[PDB]
């Protein structure tokens, strides 16, 4: 919760065009996506938290509470059912759509945010900045 509040930015990225691939995004999609370099602004009230992400192609939002499954549409454009529980001090989501699943795990490695993807093996790592 708390330690995940505040803007970040993108430092580094690791295998994500491969995970985009493996999800079945387009080549123009793939291709936007990864030039526009997204930041994350994550906040909580109540019990509700709210992962933000902008940039010039497509800015997404979502609010979900802890351990409730919610309607969500990616930056690629799917249209999925998402979970989000806090295991372990890291966020896990789960994302379902068309009989297949991927998991992102966001989590804190000393004083940066790094989001872990994974579809059918691939696995892609992004780590983040405090802005």
């Amino acid at each position: 919760c708390d330690a995940f509040v505040g803007t970040w930015k993108l430092v580094s990225s690791e295998n994500f065009d491969d995970y985009m691939k493996e999800v079945g995004v387009g080549f123009a999609t793939r291709k936007v996506a990864g030039m526009a370099k997204p930041n994350m602004i994550i906040s909580v009230n109540g019990d509700l938290v709210t992962i933000r992400s902008e940039s010039t192609f497509k800015n997404t939002e979502i609010s979900f509470k802890l351990g409730v499954e919610f309607d969500e549409e990616t930056v690629d454009g799917r249209k999925v059912k998402s979970i989000i529980t806090l295991d372990g001090g890291a966020l896990v989501q789960v994302q379902k759509w068309d009989g297949k699943s991927t998991t992102i795990k966001r989590k804190r490695d000393g004083d940066k945010l790094v989001v872990e993807c994974v579809m059918k093996g691939v696995t892609s790592t992004r780590v983040y900045e405090r802005a």
